[PDB]
């Protein structure tokens, strides 16, 4: 997250690191087994890390649990980035609790301008590298699908928004790919993709998550 803020130790409760021996995608816990994150994040050997503020310090809230499945859209396409979605069932149940909790599952799409909290411990910052220990929050506005088009000619589909600041300096970045975009309590959007990092006129573009409810209520149910 670059130009965002420190969020405070588990005030995103819903907020899991995807870990490999490192921290490599956030995710969005949606009950106590299931795991929403982008499929561009599909790899081998995921550790879901839940409870998490500072990811390289046991400050006695982690749990720590193996995803046992992760399922990516059927139609998630790598070249076009349409349908960066994939859920990931954890080994065991999380155990839920104040720090440890799921977000909502939106009931209808948000509209253009919505106000939204954009998580992670991804890098925060435009030019180079910075890694943060602690989670990272930004609040941004969806932006209007015209003007998301206008940034990204021929390649925004009814499955992506853009979501930040035109001017640059407040975006998601790498490493936050997966995590969550939450509006009125609402997961509506997951890190997918953008041009760099907090460049000007090009924002950040977010999986539209209202578009998949359906699918992951029926994936829950058969896996
Ligand atoms: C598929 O969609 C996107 C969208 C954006 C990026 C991206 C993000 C940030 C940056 C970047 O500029 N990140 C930091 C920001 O400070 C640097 C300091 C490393 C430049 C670059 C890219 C890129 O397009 O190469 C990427 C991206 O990083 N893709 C990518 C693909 C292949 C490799 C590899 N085999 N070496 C590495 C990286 N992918
Ligand atoms: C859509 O498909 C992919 C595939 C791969 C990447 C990617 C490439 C390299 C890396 C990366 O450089 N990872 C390193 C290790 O080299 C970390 C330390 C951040 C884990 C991260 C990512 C990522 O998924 O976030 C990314 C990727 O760069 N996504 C991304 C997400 C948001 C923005 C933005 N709002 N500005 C920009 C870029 N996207
Ligand atoms: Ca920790």
């Amino acid at each position: 997250i670059v130009g965002g803020y420190t969020c405070g130790a588990n005030t995103v409760p819903y907020q899991v690191s995807l870990n490999s021996g490192y921290h490599f995608c956030g995710g969005s816990l949606i009950n106590s087994q299931w795991v929403v994150s982008a499929a561009h994040c599909y790899k081998s050997g995921i550790q879901v890390r839940l409870g998490e503020d500072n990811i390289n310090v046991v400050e006695g809230n982690e749990q720590f649990i193996s995803a046992s499945k992760s399922i990516v859209h059927p139609s998630y396409n790598s070249n076009t980035l349409n349908n960066d979605i994939m859920l990931i069932k954890l080994k065991s149940a999380a155990s839920l609790n104040s720090r440890v909790a799921s977000i909502s599952l939106p009931t209808s799409c948000a509209s253009a301008g919505t106000q939204c909290l954009i998580s992670g411990w991804g890098n925060t910052k435009s030019s180079g590298t910075s890694y943060p220990d602690v989670l990272k929050c930004l609040k941004a506005p969806i932006l209007s699908d015209s003007s998301c088009k206008s940034a990204y000619p021929g390649q925004i589909t009814s499955n992506m928004f853009c979501a930040g600041y035109l001017e640059g300096g407040k975006d998601s970045c790498q490493g936050d790919s997966g995590g969550p975009v939450v509006c009125s309590g609402k997961l509506q959007g997951i890190v997918s993709w953008g041009s760099g990092c907090a460049q000007k006129n090009k924002p950040g573009v977010y999986t539209k998550v209202c578009n998949y409810v359906s699918w992951i209520k029926q994936t829950i149910a058969s896996n």
